[PDB]
């Protein structure tokens, strides 16, 4: 019944809420991100709250050798993982000529590369359990919004990428998962935005994530795209 | 607390499985299709067995007067309704030079026209509410079949016609479910094919929905797809 | 050198206009619209000032039968078709919940069951040929616009309509132009707007059409979307 | 009556084909690839035989300073541009557990912050001249191909790229370019391949973008997907 699921971007946010959601649900977890003093302090809360094994270690997922390396102490804590969300991201919001090579070359490493070697460490373990993986990119992984080019192309790119990795491996199950505007420190923020304002709170795709993941093991949840009620609807 | 759900093609099927859902969450059910017989029965046992309160009248949505004439029927039992789920549907499979005009004509009056009958006839209501109307199209909404030509271009509209209500009607909350093959009895089949064959079975779905319905009222999932992993994983 | 083309919709606007531009190429041509005073307006001009052959016919695509007489009459004058130009078409723009019964039947009659019974009937003529099936659809065969609802929703199903054919007849090249707006007698409103009120011009459409055509035959155009510089570019 | 063109992968393939193919509507041309030799043996014979002005000059797309150096070369050899054909670009085609780092940022590197690059250099200059920006994407901008992982996603994300170029800057006309499988040097492969087996030649795609580029400077072309008849039909 013991099954294990893997988090990056778990220091916060979206990450962060989807440990809390399925550790309630009793999962082993394998949590990661550059904040490891996070890590630690959201480890040893749900270890004793909710009573599961948590193992948390470094994770820059903008680096090839980072990723191997966590893969590889991750798969040695817990054996096979079932479960693997490749959550971490950013975003800077600026018109195309105005945006930096930094910048673009940062949301390329972290929403594209990142989520591409998330992928692959994990694709072998994935595929003898017939695992899910879940992947946030965004709404905008489907539509356009000014000043969002960098970003918005590199979730482009993330849903071609997810998608092809279910072509190639029909063993393994992949979950897009595409919330709008959610209250957290992405872009530069701070969590304690109102609803009101136009944003979902992290518990709430958190909470959709854990009950969908209660599914039978042979449905494939492919796609989620959810927002708050006050973000106006585009497409 | 009391929330009160219309189901449309609710006699069998992914429709009567949404109902029985929705009805251990307490739900009062308001649920229409062509068999009556079918939905007596299956109101009988949910009041019985689940302690809600069930409605039930004829509905062909392909007939402009009957889908007015049971909104207003539905409306007068429970006042007006927090969910709305714009289900019945059907499918013929042929190659488009073999289609049948009254096929073809069909599809279009149930899939797409019954869809814009039920969703209109309950605008005004779900816009008071702040409700959710739930529209099972098909993962074939955004893509293509060879022998689907008929019943895949009618989700495609349906689609649409979801989208377009979501923008002008910013109040209320546009629900798509794109499930791929369910075991029921669409396409001239009957229940009972096993999963391996490719299909998901109504019940999965109908928890899928469900526990998405416990979101908080503020929270608009617009956009649900979902296969069997016996499916080929096609886009 | 011979090649012969058949227009829906040639009384006027797009279709006039690509019935011009082919007959320039040399194109003898089959002309289908209702306004058969027109048509035979048309032909006399193209025959005498373009030296090429034109055939004209009653044709009105929301109907089976005068849809089968057409194309038994056009395949009687001339043999084989080499290219068959879907255009015919219409648009009724409301609120969802405003738009008639009336208008959303139109909509579908012409702009989606009139394309497919356009194209099955000469279906086999162009799989001899391998022809090219034309259809004008609309940039909106792929996005959505308040009031648009109906008419979206058909161009929606035209567009998986002709995606289907496609998959269905490798042997024939499927075409799917998709105007933004167009200075015609669409909508209710007559030619004469200027194109700074964000209007393309029926000759622009067919001089890219012609030129297109002009392409070798194992060369196969799928998509062509194009609007006026002073209509806003949205997705 | 004078028009400058940019063309980025000039040296062969698609991009020379467009540059012979506007030469012959009498375009200044100025050429840019990391091949200066070829674009100088291509620059001598449209300069003699076509009587157009050609300047080349060595770029590099996948890199920053290059791009810059480039552009402001070309204007100050000719002015303003009135067409930049953002057309460099290249594939490596493996599953995505089996590409490289090097593969997949190359790919990133040339076909999605190329594009950009070259956009953004020239893009004060099309404002002015209310200019054409057309970019060779590909047909898999938007489908998925086994395979194809990596160029696919770098495609997709090109695809946004270009269509939010648009929205923010709506003075200027971008032209989405979606050949399918075309006889190049493109996927380490040579010239000579038959069309039969699924290839398109590149002057037969230079024409039709020429003949597009002649539409009045009010007509905006935002997408031409094309392919040839010998390569499947797949969406
Ligand atoms: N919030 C929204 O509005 C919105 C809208 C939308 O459509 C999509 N989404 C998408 O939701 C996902 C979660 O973002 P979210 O939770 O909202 O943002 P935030 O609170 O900033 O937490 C970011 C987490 O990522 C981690 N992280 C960052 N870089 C890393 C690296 N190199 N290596 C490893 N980890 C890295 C970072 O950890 P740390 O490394 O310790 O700094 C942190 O835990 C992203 O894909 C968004 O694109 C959001
Ligand atoms: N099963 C799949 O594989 C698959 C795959 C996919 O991608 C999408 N979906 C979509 O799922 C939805 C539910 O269909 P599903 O449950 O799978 O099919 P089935 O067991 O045949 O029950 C049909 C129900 O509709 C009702 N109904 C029919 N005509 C009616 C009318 N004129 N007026 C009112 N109701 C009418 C009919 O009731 P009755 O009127 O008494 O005969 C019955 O309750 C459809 O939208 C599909 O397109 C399915
Ligand atoms: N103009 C735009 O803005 C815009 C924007 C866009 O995105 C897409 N498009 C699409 O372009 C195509 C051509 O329309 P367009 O040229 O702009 O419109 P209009 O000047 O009204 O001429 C309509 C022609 O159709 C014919 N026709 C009508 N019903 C018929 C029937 N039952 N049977 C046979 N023919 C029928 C009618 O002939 P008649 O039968 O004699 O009355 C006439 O020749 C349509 O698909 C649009 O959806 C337009
Ligand atoms: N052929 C197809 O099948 C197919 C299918 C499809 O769907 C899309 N397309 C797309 O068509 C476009 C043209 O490619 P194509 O003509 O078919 O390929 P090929 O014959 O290899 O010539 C490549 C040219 O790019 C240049 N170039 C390369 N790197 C560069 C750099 N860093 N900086 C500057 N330039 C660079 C290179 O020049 P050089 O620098 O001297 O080596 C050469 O001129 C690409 O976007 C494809 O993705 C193709």
């Amino acid at each position: 019944e013991m099954k294990v699921a893997v988090i990056t971007g778990a220091s916060r946010g979206i990450g962060e809420a989807i440990a809390r959601a399925l550790a309630r649900d009793g999962y082993a977890l394998a949590l990661g991100a550059r904040s490891v003093d996070r890590l630690e302090k959201i480890a040893h809360e749900l270890m004793q709250e909710q009573g599961v094994e948590v193992f948390y270690h470094h994770l820059d997922v903008s680096k090839a050798e980072s990723v191997e390396e966590f893969s590889k102490k991750v798969l040695e804590r817990f054996g096979d993982v079932d479960v693997v969300v490749a959550n971490a991201g950013l975003g800077y919001f600026k018109r195309l000529e105005e945006l930096s090579e930094e910048e673009f070359h940062e949301m390329i490493e972290v929403n594209l590369l990142g989520v591409w070697r998330t992928l692959k460490a994990f694709l072998d373990s994935l595929k003898r359990t017939g695992g899910l993986a879940l992947v946030t990119t965004s709404d905008v992984s489907a539509r356009l919004i000014p000043y969002g080019g960098g970003y918005v192309s590199t979730k482009w790119a993330a849903r071609a990428l997810v998608r092809t990795f279910q072509i190639e491996n029909p063993d393994v199950r992949f979950f897009e998962l595409r919330p709008g505007a959610v209250d957290t420190y992405f872009g530069g923020s701070k969590p304690g935005k109102p609803k009101e304002k136009g944003y979902l709170k992290p518990d709430e795709i958190a909470e959709a994530v854990r009950c969908l993941l209660k599914l039978p093991k042979d449905v494939r949840v492919e796609e989620l795209m959810l927002r708050s009620v006050y973000q106006r609807p585009e497409y």
